[PDB]
């Protein structure tokens, strides 16, 4: 129960008990209000993620311009599956969502005082983005009555509920401090990217200037710069040089030297920048937070016998960083009660610690792993059936007792604390409980029956040499999350963006649609004409395959080139910086834990 | 200058003059005959280049078995445009390019002595290369002659041409001696990236058994696995599971997890296990380098004058290695990087160029002849929908350039459906995925590697510079 004794030491504890909970909260890197809305910190992020999905459940703009037909011809305009709110829902949960946000943004005012609260600029700005949001607000209720308004052109809710979503979440916040940091040096290699494609496309518009590769590709300097720069991505390889090839087979020196550069120069040294100024802004922040840490350790020391009462606390200035520094990084924390110790003919008794023993012996390993192997043997056996099945529901409930036994004693052997502290046993736990579930349940089964596979995976987390490369990702797992939301917050800012400019178009009325590679690629669900819709081919987007199918088809169903400035902005910020941060982050994360084992290695010898 | 006062003080100088020789050219990294062996190093490289280039004018030996209508008719078989050699002179390049081989392979014989030469085993290995190539150039010229044979079904020497390259460029060899000892750890990755496959896969069956994506596209475990396969390159995304998605808009989550697992992740990691086995084997190879160095300039300290004659020759124990060592001494930063990364690079993309010339003549000899103005299966393939028919196996030029276009990874499974479906068997599969597995997941990932090493050793050398400069 450390939570509440921290608190309680901090709120009521003595001088001594004060600052020893503040070093240790250190450590682990009006009090009362702030523990209050720190106990609602819950509700606020719940509430702040309601109020992101409510894009996804809008109604899309287009609809309201009076379609014909309807949109509740979902066929003819190729739409998704989710519901759209009726405008009375809509006013419901906006509402109620408006309300609780000024509540959240306000309340503050009770602990952190006014001068602090105005001096302080990220008030400032959700102040500034909650009346944007309240005045949109008000404007679309309004609108429920025809005095009001005669007509809307546009809305940006769906942009300010995104940005006050990343002002909410602080690690968000701190990517993008992070990220416009590193933006400014990414300019360079982008300008000198784009110089690169400008004169290779004037080398290709003069070479093939009255070969038929000329006269039915690169017709002007234009699209050929276009053609070039899709072929810098290879997906029109080798469809876009085939005219060549065809009139003389020596073309293909130019268009494979034009591709070995791009693919393995260029994209590698763009890899190359973006990695530098990654690790370079990082190690730059981190040195913040651990000057931050130094001035929460200064307080924690201004609040020998100072010496020994600490470390009597610790029973339970330059010298004070410097020893606890020490004792943090030599030591580990202190041990947590089990509910059980205080029965001593119980726990105590030395049949006990035989049975912790045995479970904690080797062999019990080597049993419950060959019991594993029999259980997919079983499960292998099983899946060739689809009534004989039947009795393999016996099966299947004395593989649901054995693991309620093996989670059963392992909470007996390391409790709660170093079970739940361990991700494996997290993982056992929950998918334990699933299929306990399901089996108690029962005593759709084709469903249900992917989790009695999903369980073998122990198979590979028992393996001692891909257990490093499974630490390696679940460390990964949770370390990506804000820079993964830090994409899927832009997806959804360029979502918006394609439902407003390129909804509606999709439909099986547009005889131009079936002129377009969408229509021959059979495509067509993968259309902006919602938020779901649009979203997923975003994703098509990102991982670009066949990703100028769309370009082109979208640019012949709009008529204006500019329509391509929707994807050329894409590829350029989520493909060339911030999928190339992620894999600067699976590299640094790999060779971290290399560099972990040699220092273990280094130190144990 | 240089190298003529080098060999002309080692040949004739006064040992002082030999030991500043031996200096000079460790800084600068009988024995009259090593010298002319050494001068011929143009001549020798020459030779080679051309035996490996005989692999693109050999005709290819689908030709030879008369096929109706004849290679003359190149439209009808999407034939290059380059000359196929007569007989003749494919008899007489063969014949001077290995009399000319021949020369050079016995030519350390004598500055080496017989005994030494034929105990470094490298000599052994280019000796039984060589021997096979003669074995094989006159099993050709008889089978000119009726007499000798009436047929042959396989033709060696056009790897053997590739083997004896690859020996001959010391660049290469010490590139690919480099290469084989990290297989061992890329190994374990790969039966990683497998056994995910194989999971991934089953859960995918089983996922859609009775859906219409089992139905059309996951009809059996083999056609599923063979699908996410493809998929792992996201080369078939999104057409994998547009079925699925006509039937139900939440199957697309199961997709979308398995492409950002594969991509994001699982690649990512199989570069990073490649990389820092390079950087490993890099390691040891520069060690060794050092050390061979060391070994050197030993020998050149074997043979206070002492120090003022070898300070006279400089103006051209550990004691004397360490003097050697002393007297030893906005886009700028990419536009160097770029610069120099290519004469480093020289090594690698000639050995991916010579994998490419292995799997070309697989290519001509398996696939050869099938893609024909004739054959009526061929125009229910990709390859003619696409358009694709040039890009194919007939000669090796076509086999090069469809090679190509597989390495950049483009449209990569039009051939492997097109080609399987002419062959009529499965395992004409395995060839494009051998090929993925090599030059892809590892010598590519290997290019990767060197490129960002190259990088971030240009901005440590350039804050080295302005730190020293401060």
């Amino acid at each position: 129960t450390d939570r509440v004794r921290r608190s309680e030491a901090i709120t009521h504890g003595t001088p001594f008990q004060k600052a020893a909970a503040l070093v240790d909260l250190a450590e682990d890197g009006s009090a009362r209000y702030y523990f209050i809305f720190t106990r609602l910190d819950l509700i606020w992020s719940l509430n702040y993620f309601a109020l992101l999905f409510l894009n996804f459940f809008e109604q899309p703009l287009w609809c309201e311009k009076n379609p014909k037909p309807s949109c509740k011809d979902r066929d003819y305009y190729y739409l998704g599956e989710l519901p759209y709110l009726t405008n009375a829902e809509s006013i419901i949960y906006e509402v109620i969502t408006l309300a609780i946000l000024l509540v959240h943004t306000f309340f503050p005012i009770s602990y952190e005082g006014s001068r602090i609260f105005w001096t302080s600029r990220l008030n400032l700005v959700k102040v500034a983005c909650v009346v944007i949001l309240f005045v949109d607000v008000l404007v679309d209720f309004l609108y429920l009555s025809p005095l009001a308004f005669d007509f809307l052109p546009f809305r940006i809710a769906p942009y300010v509920r995104v940005i006050i979503f990343i002002l909410s979440i602080r690690e968000l916040r701190d990517t993008l401090v992070l990220l416009s940091g590193m933006l400014g040096t990414y300019l360079n290699i982008l300008a000198l990217w784009m110089l690169f494609l400008l004169f290779a496309s004037w080398i290709a518009f003069v070479m093939f200037e009255a070969t038929q590769q000329g006269l039915t590709v690169f017709t002007s300097y234009g699209a050929t710069l276009y053609q070039m720069f899709i072929l810098f991505t290879t997906s029109n390889n080798p469809d876009v040089w085939i005219p060549a090839y065809k009139s003389s087979r020596w073309s293909s020196v130019f268009f494979v030297l034009y591709v070995l550069i791009g693919v393995y120069f260029v994209t590698n040294l763009i890899l190359a920048v973006v990695y530098d100024s990654f690790k370079e802004q990082l190690a730059k922040q981190v040195s913040g937070m651990d000057q931050m840490k130094r001035r929460m350790l200064e307080k924690a020391f201004g609040l020998k016998n100072q010496c020994i009462k600490l470390f009597e606390q610790l029973t339970n200035k330059d010298e004070f960083a410097d020893l606890c520094q020490a004792i943090a990084l030599r030591f580990q924390k202190e041990e947590v009660p089990s509910l059980f110790e205080h029965f001593p003919q119980i726990y105590h008794s030395a049949l006990s610690q035989q049975l912790r023993a045995f479970v904690r012996s080797p062999n019990f390993g080597y049993a419950i792993s060959f019991i594993l192997i029999i259980n997919f043997i079983a499960v292998v056996v099983e899946t060739t059936l689809a009534s004989a099945q039947k009795p393999w529901q016996v099966a299947e409930f004395v593989f649901g007792w054995i693991y309620v036994l093996e989670m059963a004693l392992k909470i007996y052997t390391y409790g709660f604390e170093n079970y739940w502290r361990e991700g494996a046993n997290r993982f056992d736990f929950l998918v334990t409980w699933v299929i306990v579930i399901g089996e108690t349940a029962t005593f759709w089964i084709r469903y249900l029956l992917l989790a009695r596979m999903l369980r073998l995976i122990r198979l590979l987390m028992n393996v001692q040499r891909y257990r490093a490369f499974i630490a390696t990702f679940i460390t990964l797992i949770p370390s990506l999350m804000p820079y993964l939301g830090t994409i899927f917050c832009v997806l959804c800012i360029y979502c918006s963006i394609g439902v407003q400019v390129f909804g509606g178009l999709v439909n099986a009325g547009n005889k131009k649609l079936f002129e377009t590679e969408l229509a021959e690629d059979d495509y067509l669900l993968f259309n902006f004409n919602d938020y779901p819709n649009g979203m997923v081919t975003l994703f098509n987007l990102l991982v670009m395959g066949n990703w100028q199918v769309w370009m082109e088809s979208y640019k012949d169903l709009t008529g204006t080139w500019w329509s391509i400035t929707y994807f050329v902005s894409f590829y350029v910020i989520t493909i060339l910086l911030l999928l190339n941060l992620v894999v600067a982050f699976v590299l640094e994360a790999f060779f971290t834990e290399l560099d972990l084992e040699e220092e273990e290695k280094c130190q144990g010898q």
